[PDB]
């Protein structure tokens, strides 16, 4: 609906497989080496690109 100018590394609407899992998940993500592997492999990306996407969103991108 609303956003547009979205879509730079990571495949296609990869990013927002992770982001809209992880973000209505951020309750409890944590997705574990099965998940992760599982998205990865998913989009027929890479894990790192998982692997590396979770690490930073761990950061926990809420109010620090």
């Amino acid at each position: 609906s609303s956003g547009h100018i979205e879509g730079r590394h990571m495949n296609k609407q990869a990013t927002e497989i992770l982001n809209e899992y992880f973000y209505s998940h951020l309750s409890n993500p944590y997705p574990s080496e099965e998940a992760k592997e599982e998205l990865a492999k998913k989009c027929g990306i890479t894990v790192s690109q998982v692997s590396n996407w979770f690490g930073n969103k761990r950061i926990r991108y809420k109010k620090n």
